[PDB]
């Protein structure tokens, strides 16, 4: 007679991974899902990144002495040093996160000098604490407007917007650390300042009193910003403690943004950043930074999540098929023949089989969720000082976020390596039943996965069985002979 | 001898949708998931659409001239045109979404006249810049009280809260042009505005400066709005600039909302609304708008997503390895023999009605049917602001994303189950015609049996239906076999 | 001849669960996983549970005569009852849920005193709605500055912070209710309070107007805040209406929070609070309310789930072919057995022990144990406010939404599994004891085996046990099927 066995290859090193049913299981193979580690640098490609030394984007786009080499300058990534200093007049921004946000997603420092008429003033004021060589200077940027003789006039100017794209005015208001400063400065004692267009007003009042000194300096200036709509107009009605705009910044709509990061910049090509540095992202999870800029993978709080790539692990231990045993022996392919025949043993493959689990489990996880995702400017995610309301709402929406798509990507996970197995199995049973249904009743089955063969099998009748054209009928009386 | 074999339908036209193992697989039947689609029209039934043709809630709301008729009214929704405009005095408010917010989901407009008393100054102000026909006139809601001789007195009145609901008072701030200006309409020359109640204070100073021209004015007005609780009282102490209220409006608990779009109102019923258009809601997602009022679908970004309903669909006696049956039409499984007498079909029933029963119902175990919302956030924005837009856009973005993953997962998953069931049905039907047949019937390999007995169309009916006896013909089934 | 048969066992009464496929399944057993109730006490182990009784957050931390217990107090949470009121000098304070936020979260009130010096005025003012016994009083961590004689100087001190932590300084602006109050308070006839540190600066100019009476006053107070870092420097500069403060306050960084509640405080044992009170968390879905502190499971809009634990429930010598054997008691799987003796029945252990590895420790294996919040954003409010009450709302309704989904499916996905698994052993476990006899047995087609050979309880045991040798009963059982 003559024994046919099937069986399926088997690793010496195995890997484990979770499934819905079993918390551990051994499979021949696994990759890896999330991103965790990174090369510490940034790189300049694609994306145009700028870096901004010590210099901060509001301190670039007022004009800084030591920040003018920032002018017209253009980006898709502003990156910011915690090495930044000011090196100017004392002053402060009310709703300064709105405005560096405006500004950042802006992504241009374009300006266009105007021509504004200040009649009975003298422009072009300076401070010791902002110095422009030997000399004292201000913001280039803002024109401090200060009284000619011993008046200042009313000033009321205009400026209409004829062009077909939104203009950008910053201007700002001066504090005094005393009356006789104020007076001294401008001459009446209570300045005002209204800048306003046909659909909103700003009107400000300053404030004065002593104020602990930075660069010997115990006043401030509070920084406003104004836009206005194509065939819309300007007015700035003031009778003191104006620091006058000089022109207009042209505002975009675009996909840049600004990070504050440390980490040096280098010459590489990749499509995600984070303040890590830059990350590859051809995994579907990353577990570096949450804080992303381009197409990144999404953040979850796993460090490591493995996906099956093939069949289940089981040791090998007069030869036996696949029940409850591996073939070490195999690399053809997954699943094959063992016959031993009166000729002698052998070994072969079967082709089909494995081509479609491979088939089925190539190209997974593609089925699910998409490729990457591509986000350019959101929301802040960590913050140096206290706040209050807005604060804790931002943490809650991160944090209730990254546990949604946590969750998503365990589940996710444990579904696609549940399936795998189950495939791998079906393969293995469905090839089993295709060769019993192939011998109708000149066979037995042992049990151990393997058909014995009452008939006399030669290498022609074991090659024949394989390929699918075994007749039955030829040895049909011999096996009925032989079985009874 | 006999051949009999099973067999399932197929259909010249099959469909094709995606599961969990197979990128493209392809059925007998299936449906769409999303609505992609509208009118272009809002149906003003069941709910109560109140269409505001030039006028927004908040002009509507002041008594501008020309939005008198939206004097007292009541909506579910408040639908916004892109063409109003406003024609009267030049006005600004802060924090303009909240009032406009709240008063939208107030839902009605109604106004209560009280009887204040201001002694010293003159009332029924009004502008050129606000004209009532051929005569100078003012929000009909506000009173402008300015000096009466030359004197201007310092108001102190009081308005206390008997009833048992929330009141509203609307009120306001004038910012002069010019000093001359202030000096000649309120006596001093320097106004403030102090209105409190026993919990809550506002104090506001006019500036006075020159603004750009709108219908003949450089001033502006300011309008602010305070909450009297039943038991509290209000006091409004000015000295001038000071437009006051000439009564309350009744606030109230609801789920009224306001809509911006420009599609007309035709008389049709649609629980959902959309600023596209109604559009209706037998499908568990949609694609139209992520703005909706009323029982809406969910919006997702995915244009279409195929459910399957039918088995796989496998083109072509033979068995059902690898073969369908395009003859079958008066059910999904059955049995074809070929006799001496000739060749025979017949359905199955339990196996069909077993498949119909656990296809039909799905996405109904898992996900409800609708939900209903009402009031949300603002998701479309004409001027950029800073933090508090970026918050808002986050939200949504995060929203959608998630939910197009919840459904992409859900609909892959139902195509499995779907097709692995089926396919189980019909193994589950072939094991069991093999457990009936003892020993007298042998697998011919490709889905079917050849009877070894003579099995006449009765012994093909007592197969069918479960009484065939093998001991009766296990004799001559094993002289004929063997 | 011997018939043995495959069964498994069932109860006299089950559980109705649902699937992806069936809508209503019995089952042997289930278990629920969403905790709907509560005890109505709050536990004050392991966690540090401050009652505040009929005093607020910032009425202690400001000083009340009547909130004097709580100075210098630690807490991991705060539970403000509904029924505390006020009893000083009226005030308050603009942003007010952030500051009650920043004190809740810093979670302790320790104050230490600094030595300010006021030259040329006043100190230690007070008033009569603000009483100490017989004696008038005010807030125990604020100083009330008038003027000394007839003149009130400009007062300009400063502060430094030397230590290695912040520092948190509370002060006020004192708004008069007529000038003439105002002159004789404070000489000069419009003051100014101004405080700023190296990289902020607030100015303060106080309002005049009446306001409704609250214990005999109508004049209000206003409470600001400052934090100053470590190497920065106060300045206080101010010619009029200012309420000094007298120290600092250490803020910190932690885990404590603030709840609203009415729920005794009582000695007991437990990880999670609710405003309701105390829940076990071995549940991982709750119903009871969506603001908590400890470690919580999560909030779900379902008030059931039941999760399948058993097999299936069928209604009952015959196999497991719509069959079950309500007579089963030592396991889930086993055999019976009729022979010339008589009958018997013996249970399997490997696929029990199989079945019961698998169920046991599931939905484990996908969900998180436990989640430890503390500190999150408020989620009820008594009043209207707008913009940001509707972001938050909606926030949360997302949140809630998307939770619920979750748990739904995955309570039907591990149901559907569970169900599948307990078939596959019940069907390999009869697999295999037919891959035993090879050729000694035919299949009777409910599930039974008839043995053609004589079986003693010898034979039977060596079926069940794995060593059965079809050889040496090959040719009878041969000679008898023939
Ligand atoms: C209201 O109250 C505030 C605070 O009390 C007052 O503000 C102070 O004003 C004084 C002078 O107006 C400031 O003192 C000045 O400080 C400068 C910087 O000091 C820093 O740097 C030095 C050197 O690096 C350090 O040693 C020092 O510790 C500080 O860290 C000094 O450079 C100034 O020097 C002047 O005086 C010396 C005296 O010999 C001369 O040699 C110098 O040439 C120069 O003339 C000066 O000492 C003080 O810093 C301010 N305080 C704060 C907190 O900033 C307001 O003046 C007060 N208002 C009114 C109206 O009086
Ligand atoms: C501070 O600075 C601001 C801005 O610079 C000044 O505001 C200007 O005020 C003047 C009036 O003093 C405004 O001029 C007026 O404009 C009206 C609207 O103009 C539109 O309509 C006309 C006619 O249809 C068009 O031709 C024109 O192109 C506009 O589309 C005019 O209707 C007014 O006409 C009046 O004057 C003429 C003069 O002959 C008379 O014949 C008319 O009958 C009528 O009386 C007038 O021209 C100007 O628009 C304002 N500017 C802005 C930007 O708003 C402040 O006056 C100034 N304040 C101080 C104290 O200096
Ligand atoms: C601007 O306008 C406001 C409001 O119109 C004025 O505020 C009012 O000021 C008066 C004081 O002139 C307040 O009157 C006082 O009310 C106290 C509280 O009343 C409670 O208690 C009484 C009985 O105890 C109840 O009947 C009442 O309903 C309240 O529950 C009274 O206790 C005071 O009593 C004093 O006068 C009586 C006179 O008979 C004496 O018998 C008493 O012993 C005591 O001396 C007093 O009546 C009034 O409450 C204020 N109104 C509000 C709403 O607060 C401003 O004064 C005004 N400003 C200017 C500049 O005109
Ligand atoms: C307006 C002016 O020129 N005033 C002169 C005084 O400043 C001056 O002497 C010295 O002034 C110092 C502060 O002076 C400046 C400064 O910051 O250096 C001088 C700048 O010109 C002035 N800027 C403008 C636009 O006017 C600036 C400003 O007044 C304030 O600083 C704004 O807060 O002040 C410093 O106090 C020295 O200690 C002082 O000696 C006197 C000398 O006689 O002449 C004035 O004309
Ligand atoms: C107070 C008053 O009636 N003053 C008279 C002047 O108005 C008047 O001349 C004309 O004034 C025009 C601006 O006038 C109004 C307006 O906008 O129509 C008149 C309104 O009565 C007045 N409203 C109130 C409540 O006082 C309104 C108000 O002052 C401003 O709109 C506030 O910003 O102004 C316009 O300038 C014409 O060009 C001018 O001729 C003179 C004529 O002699 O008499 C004044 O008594
Ligand atoms: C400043 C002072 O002492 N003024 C005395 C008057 O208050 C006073 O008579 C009674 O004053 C009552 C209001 O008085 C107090 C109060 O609230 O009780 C007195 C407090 O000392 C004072 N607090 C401070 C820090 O100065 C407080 C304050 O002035 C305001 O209330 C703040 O809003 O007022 C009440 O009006 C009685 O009706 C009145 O008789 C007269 C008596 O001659 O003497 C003043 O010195
Ligand atoms: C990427 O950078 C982030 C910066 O936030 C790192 O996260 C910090 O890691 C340090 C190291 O222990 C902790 O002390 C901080 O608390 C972490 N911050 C936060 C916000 O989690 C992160 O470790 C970096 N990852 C890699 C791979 O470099
Ligand atoms: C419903 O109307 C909205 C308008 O708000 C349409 O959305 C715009 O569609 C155009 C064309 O694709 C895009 O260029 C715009 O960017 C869309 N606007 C926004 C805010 O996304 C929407 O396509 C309409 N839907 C249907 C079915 O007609
Ligand atoms: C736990 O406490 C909350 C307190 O809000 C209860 O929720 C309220 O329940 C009543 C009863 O019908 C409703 O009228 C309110 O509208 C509910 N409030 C909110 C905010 O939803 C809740 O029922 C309590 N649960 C238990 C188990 O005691
Ligand atoms: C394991 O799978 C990865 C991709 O899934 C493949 O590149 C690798 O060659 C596989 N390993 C083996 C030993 O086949
Ligand atoms: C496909 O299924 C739908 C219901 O799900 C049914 O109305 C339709 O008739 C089916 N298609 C065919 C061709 O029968
Ligand atoms: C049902 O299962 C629970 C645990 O899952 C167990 O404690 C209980 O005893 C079971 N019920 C029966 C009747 O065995």
């Amino acid at each position: 007679t003559a024994t046919l066995c099937l069986g399926h290859h088997s690793v010496p090193n195995g890997t484990i991974v979770k499934t819905i049913t079993d918390d551990q299981i051994e499979v021949t193979n696994a990759t890896e899902l999330v991103q965790n580690s990174s090369t510490g640098k940034i790189c300049n490609n694609p994306h145009k990144v700028l870096d901004g030394r010590d210099c901060t984007l509001i301190d670039a786009m007022l004009g800084d002495p030591h920040c003018d080499v920032f002018q017209d300058e253009k980006w898709d990534l502003f990156v910011e040093r915690s090495s930044a200093f000011s090196n100017c007049y004392p002053y402060d921004v009310p709703d300064y996160a709105s405005l560096r946000s405006l500004i950042a997603s802006s992504g241009t420092l374009d300006f266009i000098t105007e021509s504004f008429t200040w009649a009975g003033v003298s422009q072009n004021g300076g401070s010791s604490a902002c110095k422009r060589g030997p000399a004292n200077g201000f913001f280039s940027r803002l024109n401090w407007l200060t009284k000619s003789g011993s008046s200042y006039p009313l000033l009321n100017v205009t400026m209409p917007n004829n062009y077909n794209f939104d203009k950008l005015y910053i201007w700002g208001v001066h504090h005094p650390s005393t009356n006789q400063e104020q007076t001294n400065l401008y001459v009446q004692a209570s300045g005002r300042v209204t800048v306003s267009t046909r659909r909103s007003q700003q009107t400000i009042v300053p404030n004065i009193g002593s104020r602990p000194w930075v660069r010997g300096q115990s006043g401030r200036i509070s920084i406003y910003w104004t836009i206005v709509k194509p065939g819309d107009v300007l007015v700035i009605n003031s009778n003191g403690n104006l620091i006058a705009p000089r022109g207009f910044f042209k505002i975009r709509t675009g996909r840049s943004s600004i990070m504050r990061s440390d980490a040096p910049i280098e010459t590489c090509i990749s499509e995600c950043i984070t303040p890590n540095g830059s990350i590859p992202n051809d995994k579907p999870f990353q577990n570096v930074n949450k804080i992303t800029y381009g197409a990144c993978p999404k953040y979850v709080k796993q460090n490591t999540l493995k996906l099956a790539t093939g069949m289940r692990n089981v040791p090998e231990k007069a030869i036996a098929g696949f029940i409850e045993n591996g073939w070490e022996g195999m690399i053809d392919g997954w699943y094959g023949f063992r016959h031993q025949n009166s000729e002698g043993t052998g070994q072969a493959a079967d082709l089909k089989s494995t081509q479609a689990a491979i088939d089925q489990i190539n190209g997974k996880l593609n089925r699910v969720i998409e490729k990457t995702n591509e986000k350019f400017h959101q929301i802040e995610k960590e913050f140096s000082e206290v706040e209050g309301r807005i604060q804790d709402l931002e943490k809650y929406v991160e944090d209730t976020k990254v546990d949604l798509w946590s969750y998503n990507a365990e589940l996710l996970v444990a579904l696609e390596n549940q399936h795998t197995i189950d495939l791998t199995d079906s393969e293995m049973n469905k090839l089993f039943e295709k060769t019993r249904r192939q011998l109708r009743e000149n066979a037995e089955d042992m049990g151990n996965g393997c058909f014995k063969i009452y008939h006399k099998c030669d290498n022609a009748c074991i090659e024949s069985i394989r390929n699918g054209t075994y007749d039955h009928d030829i040895y049909r009386d011999e096996a009925l002979n032989n079985r009874f």
